[PDB]
């Protein structure tokens, strides 16, 4: 079938090079095209690994000289970031559903030995049905290979979402770092604000949290059941921090809160 390989670039999705919303000339299928060294070669390689309903799908890549094109799943719902109302958050059942989907995605990634390393609401994309998808594997790396764990040492992520061990220790396990960023994402969804600039003793807000001053913001806006979960996630010691199998056993995580998607109905 002719022209099925042609895509029109219709809108800029952000700055990374750049990312464009591409529409197929024949089928009108929407895809996200990432337009760009060894850093992109690693992103393509990790993306070729990924196959999950809560992970942005990689369709392929093409090279045209110095320009590399990455064909990725387009998520029409945009970023989770824009579902968070400043200093308010979002309804608790929506945040619980987004957190369930975030956990399923992170369980998948850790299962194949991949750590994202930069989980934040700007990277958590939503599809047409508001299904959360983990995106941007530009800072992602392999932490388990041939069933052997590789401890990490590289400084990366975004400071409000980074685990405290990254700023304090030379080496750290990959998985508790992603669990921590997920907890900061959960905090943002329920309070509409970030708890600290960075998780260090020099940060008053971080010291207040370790001293359990939950009568202060953002913790005052958060109900006791999700707050009890945040108390288990945001634990300074990464070895004492709750693992994902135990997050799945938490009382709020298993609390019936949200109704299914409004399905059409008639009466009489
Ligand atoms: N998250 C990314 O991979 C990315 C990296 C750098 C710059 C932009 C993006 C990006 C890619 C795709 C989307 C996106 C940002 N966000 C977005 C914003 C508004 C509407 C739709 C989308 N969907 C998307 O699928």
């Amino acid at each position: 079938v002719p022209f099925v390989e042609d895509w029109d670039l219709v809108q800029t999705l952000g700055e990374g090079g750049e990312v464009q919303l591409a529409v197929n000339r024949v089928t009108e299928e929407a895809v996200a095209v990432k337009i760009v060294p060894e850093n992109i070669k690693k992103e393509i390689c990790i993306n070729k690994m990924l196959n999950h309903e809560n992970v942005v799908k990689f369709y392929g890549h093409r090279r045209e000289g110095n320009i590399q094109y990455l064909f990725l799943e387009y998520c029409s719902g945009g970023e989770l970031f824009d579902r968070i109302e400043p200093d308010i958050g979002m309804p608790e059942p929506d945040a619980q559903r987004f957190f369930h989907q975030l956990m399923a995605g992170v369980v998948y990634l850790h299962g194949i030995g991949i750590t994202h390393r930069d989980i934040k609401p700007e990277n958590l994309l939503l599809d047409e049905r508001d299904n959360l998808k983990i995106s941007d594997f530009g800072l992602a790396t392999v932490f388990r290979y041939n069933n052997r764990e590789r401890l990490l040492n590289k400084m990366c992520g975004t400071l409000p979402y980074v685990a405290p061990e990254l700023l304090k220790r030379r080496e750290f396990h990959a998985e508790p770092v992603d669990v921590w960023s997920c907890g900061i994402v959960l905090t943002a969804m329920l309070a509409g604000e970030l708890p600290w600039d960075q998780p260090s003793d020099s940060c008053q807000e971080y010291s207040d949290w370790k001293e359990k001053k939950t009568y202060l913001n953002p913790w005052k806006k958060i109900d006791s059941a999700p707050l009890a979960l945040l108390h288990k996630i945001l634990v300074e010691n990464p070895s004492a921090r709750i693992t994902i199998p135990d997050i799945k056993k938490d009382r709020w995580y298993n609390k019936p809160l949200k109704k299914g998607a409004k399905r059409p109905r008639v009466t009489s």
